[PDB]
């Protein structure tokens, strides 16, 4: 990815990464750094312990309040 | 609902409420206070502006970091 404009990276347990850009664009790359389409409504477990899901170009994350 | 053990309520825009209990049980009731089954992998817009989705007995919420 071009990290110039990346505002956030979710490092996923399977090795892949989800990047969010400053214009709100979103990117995923696989464990080898290859662009791939982000799965919609698939829960994705992160390296730092939480879980995210994308739906309608938005990222939802496990609610820490709970 | 019995609010004795309710640790969290999401007040949804359509009038319904999602309650989370201290044992991690989860409940939904409709705009009239009737028990209903919580939709899985359906995005649900809240009265306070955010969105939640439930998947595998867990609640995900829009990531405010973004």
């Amino acid at each position: 990815v071009d990290m110039s404009n990346v505002v956030k990276t979710y490092d996923l347990q399977d090795g892949s990464k989800v990047h969010v850009f400053k214009d709100g664009k979103m990117g995923m790359e696989n464990k080898f750094g290859k662009s791939m389409n982000m799965p919609e409504g698939k829960v994705m477990e992160t390296r730092d312990g939480t879980k995210i899901i994308m739906k309608g170009n938005e990222i939802f994350r496990l609610d820490e309040a709970l």
